[PDB]
DNA sequence: TGTCCAGTCT
DNA sequence: AAGACTTGGAC
């Protein structure tokens, strides 16, 4: 097993830090910090040890915030991680709410060399429109990195941060950021765009269904951050998403030979799942090709879990083996429970047969 | 609760 | 990525 993420911001990463900010700074209180910082750090997780460093910082500089920013600038090209610099951005949102424009051009300059996703979003619940203002400047920056921030930061459902219930009630708050970037030129961006999108579709699915019929999907750039940001709504089968990709039309074929194998497995073994489809259409058809699992939970079933198999075109009258091998195991993420696990597989968002496996107790 | 979603490794 | 997740938010 690797060595947790949380090591990252272990002893000797504490130290170093220490080192570089003696460099910047040769009055640095480096024992203090260290002292500080050290306190129960086996029970501080990733998190915590990120904002641990800047509350240290804070405790022992003394200087006031504008002077201690010039020594933070100073020392995020010294750092040799860009997860661990995380920590400037946060001493930011932390000791800068009453020193708005200085700490907006502080998270400009070091999001470049981790990422101000987390900070920026204090600045959006506490100072919501200023901050929207100057997000909305960001999306026309030259540089990727802030481009992207606008998109990320933004979001309503960002992974490790709380939810933006006020863009979520409301994506109009950030459509115009959303439009500046849906052709960008950056991968990290689009990347971004399309994320914030498919959070939208949790709460606000036709919303951004109408938003992407009215694009232009002959930009390819366009087209990927459409398929990307429609992901959870073409699982869910839905009609206007998958035609937009070209397979909304009901599927023109026949499935043969479907089967799991082996119908009764213990957990840690694998599970197969083949089929064919034979076309009976005269032309070629673009196909998403999708399977479900209906988990057996601790009490009752969950929904219906979706997994992605084959998006391709099938040609007339042609046929295609298709061929999955799952891992059925205990993971962090999903316990597994005795009995029946039906199978569906799914073509162009129907339900075309369904197979059965035995998960034994 | 248990459950589900979500740049790097795989 | 496409899925799990080293980890975290939320129901
Ligand atoms: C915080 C972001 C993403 O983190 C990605 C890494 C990947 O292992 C940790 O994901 C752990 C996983 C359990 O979580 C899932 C995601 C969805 O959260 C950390 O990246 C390690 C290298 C960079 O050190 O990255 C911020 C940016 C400043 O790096
Ligand atoms: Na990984």
């Amino acid at each position: 097993a690797a060595p947790a993420l949380k090591e990252i911001f272990n002893v000797e990463r504490l130290q170093h830090i220490a080192s570089e900010m003696t460099a910047v700074y040769p009055a640095f209180d480096a024992k203090g910090f260290l002292k500080h910082a050290k306190a129960g750090l086996a029970e501080l997780s990733v998190m915590q040890r990120m904002a641990r460093v800047s509350e240290s910082l804070h405790a022992v500089i003394p200087l006031d915030y504008p002077q201690t920013l010039t020594l933070l600038y100073a020392l995020a090209p010294r750092l040799n991680s860009g997860f661990v610099s995380l920590f400037l951005p946060h001493y930011v949102a932390s000791y800068g709410r009453d020193d708005f424009k200085r700490s907006m051009a502080a998270l400009k300059y070091f999001t470049t060399f981790g990422s101000a996703e987390f900070a920026i979003r204090h600045f959006l619940l506490h100072d919501f429109q200023r901050t929207l203002a100057v997000m909305q400047a960001w999306s026309q920056d030259d540089n990727e990195h802030v481009r992207r921030l606008a998109s990320e930061g933004s979001r309503p459902r960002l992974p490790w941060s709380f939810r933006l219930a006020e863009v979520q009630a409301d994506p109009e708050l950030c459509a115009s950021i959303l439009d500046h970037l849906k052709a960008d030129s950056s991968l990290y961006v689009r990347k971004s765009v399309a994320n914030h999108l498919n959070d939208i579709t949790k709460d606000h699915p036709e919303w951004v269904l109408s938003l992407i019929e009215g694009w232009n999907l002959e930009n390819p750039h366009t087209a990927w951050i459409a398929r990307h940001a429609l992901r959870s709504l073409i699982k869910q089968g839905n009609t206007r998403a998958l035609t937009l990709m070209g397979a909304g039309a009901k599927a023109e074929v026949k499935i043969h030979h479907l089967m799991v194998t082996p119908a009764v497995i213990n957990l840690g073994e694998r599970i197969n799942l083949s089929f064919t489809l034979e076309s009976t259409a005269p032309a070629p058809q673009k196909l998403v090709v999708d399977y479900a699992i209906d988990y057996v939970k601790s009490t009752g079933h969950g929904a219906a879990k979706v997994f992605k198999l084959k998006a391709f075109s099938l040609g007339a009258g042609a046929q295609q083996h298709i061929r999955r091998e799952q891992h059925i195991r205990d993971m962090t993420t999903r316990k597994h429970y005795p009995g029946r696990h039906v199978v569906h597989v799914l073509v162009n968002g129907e339900r075309l047969g369904s197979a059965e496996f035995e998960l034994r107790a």
